[PDB]
């Protein structure tokens, strides 16, 4: 229930970057650690993204649950 999600701008953000670099996600880590930041100030049922972006740290652990 997006009634306001801070950090929609961020996950729109990961897409912008990724057209600043031409879709190279490797570039937009950067950007991608942004949403980190964003989601990390809440709980994930204040945003929709942010709700993809806690379970993005699920799928970390394919990379390694801690390697950044």
């Amino acid at each position: 229930m997006p009634q306001k999600d801070p950090c929609q701008k961020q996950a729109c953000e990961i897409q912008k970057c990724l057209q600043a670099n031409s879709y190279m996600e490797s570039k937009c880590q950067a950007v991608i650690q942004e949403l980190r930041k964003c989601c990390a100030q809440y709980p994930k049922g204040r945003s929709v993204v942010c709700s993809g972006f806690e379970k993005e740290e699920e799928e970390n652990l394919t990379r390694k649950s801690a390697s950044k």
